[PDB]
């Protein structure tokens, strides 16, 4: 455990970083991942690890967020990495390249990456065609409390997101356990401008009529996933539409197109999306925002510069039901999974809490 964790940490991910750029880099943890090579996680996840929210046991609230594996290549090999849940996407609905590259960068000083890929995606038929192979695989795995999502985006030509987004519904809904929405990625023109209320209503109304519509064992949640960009305006204005349409809970957050003060990394003027330790204080404090502004009754996913027990608590305590990291990945590897699960469960026990559950939102009370 914390041989491993060292090991990774001190010189394996350090000496990968030095001879492989971050794109390549991240092609290759998706292909070790999907091949199953990486130690199996002797952490045993504990009950008090346990939380049921979204119509789901999660059998630990550490999951892997969008964006690592876009195209639903390695997701077997991430429940092995220790995740309690899997988050697949952004998936588009016709496949598209995304950005030209570079577009993946390092902040290592920072421990921050910058990324501008533009929703490079297989598209909606490749990636059916991928869950449906194990579909039944995944039916098992959800009974056993390790559930599925899947992050639906918009192709760059788009006339019309609503429609994108409900073909996303129709297509891979019924391969999910749930759904997310962006109304946040910084890095496809427009696509956060459907943070704008009416008009966001318009979207969501039409994206959870599409849901409504599948039959009932193939019927996911729906979760909108927002930037910590936004306007205390903005906030509003999506607490009031999610709370009135019914979503089932918000992703809380994506990447920031805002460079905190203080950023040491050569890259840091780079056009894109920063994720990482800048972002997690921003990330926490949008979770803390939204809990207050819905009243703690819609579930949150909070994510954002996670890598220890206590960056996951303080997301838990100002809200979360569950939390996602991606960029601790790239900087500790696989074993940041099994610290962040151990160190959460002795936080827990060292503040009193009987388990997750007790601790969410308990900041507010
Ligand atoms: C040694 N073993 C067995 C093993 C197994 C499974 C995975 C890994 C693994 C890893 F988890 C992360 C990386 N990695 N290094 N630098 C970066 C990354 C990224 O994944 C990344 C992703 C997105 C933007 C940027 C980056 C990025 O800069 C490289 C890996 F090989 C290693
Ligand atoms: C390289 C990279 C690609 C990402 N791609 C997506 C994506 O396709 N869809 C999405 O909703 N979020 C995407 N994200 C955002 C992550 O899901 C997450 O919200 C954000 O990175 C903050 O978490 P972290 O600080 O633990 O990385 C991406 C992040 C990174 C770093
Ligand atoms: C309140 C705005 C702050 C902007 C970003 C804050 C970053 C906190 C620095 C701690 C991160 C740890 N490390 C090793 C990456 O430096
Ligand atoms: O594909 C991308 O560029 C991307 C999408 C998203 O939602 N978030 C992010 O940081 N990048
Ligand atoms: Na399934
Ligand atoms: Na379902
Ligand atoms: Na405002």
């Amino acid at each position: 455990a914390t041989g491993d964790e060292r090991f990774y940490a001190e010189h394996l991910m350090p000496t990968l970083q030095g001879l492989l750029d971050p794109e390549s880099a991240h092609r290759l943890a998706v292909r070790f991942t999907s091949l199953g090579l990486l130690p199996r996680a002797r952490f045993q996840d504990s009950d008090m690890l346990e939380v049921r929210v979204l119509g789901h046991k999660f059998r630990n609230p550490v999951g892997i967020a969008a964006g690592f594996d876009k195209h639903g290549e390695a997701v077997d090999g991430l429940y092995k990495m220790g995740f309690g849940f899997v988050e697949i996407g952004s998936v588009t609905p016709k496949p598209q390249e995304g950005n030209p590259r570079p577009r993946v960068f390092r902040l290592p000083e920072d421990q921050a990456v910058i990324n501008r890929y533009g929703f490079n995606s297989h598209g909606l038929s490749v990636v059916e065609h991928r869950l449906r192979a194990r579909q039944q695989k995944q039916a098992k795995l959800t009974e056993d409390g390790l559930p599925l999502g899947v992050n639906l985006g918009k192709n760059k030509t788009s006339v019309d997101a609503a429609e994108d987004y409900a073909e996303g519904v129709r297509v891979l809904g019924p391969l999910a356990d749930y759904l997310v929405v962006n109304v946040s990625s910084p890095n496809t023109a427009g696509l956060r401008s459907l943070q704008g209320k009416a008009e966001l209503r318009r979207l969501l109304t039409k994206v959870l009529q599409e849901r409504d519509g599948l039959r009932r064992v193939h019927r996911p949640a729906v979760l909108v996933k927002i930037a910590p960009d936004l306007t205390s305006q903005d906030k509003e204005d999506i607490a009031s539409v999610v709370k009135e349409l019914g979503i089932d809970g918000l992703i809380v957050t994506n990447t920031t197109v805002s460079r905190p003060a203080g950023l040491q990394g050569a890259l840091r003027s780079e056009t894109g999306g920063l994720s990482g330790k800048p972002l997690r204080d921003l990330s926490t404090q949008t979770i803390r925002e939204m809990y207050a502004l819905t009243q703690g009754r819609v579930p949150i996913i909070g994510v954002g510069g996670v890598s220890s027990g206590q960056d996951a608590l303080e997301k838990i305590r100002a809200g979360a039901s569950l939390v996602q990291l991606y960029t601790a990945l790239t900087f500790w590897g696989p074993p940041v999974v099994g610290k962040v699960k151990r160190e959460l469960e002795a936080l827990l026990k060292e503040q009193g809490f009987g388990g997750v559950t007790d601790a969410i939102g308990a900041d507010h009370r």
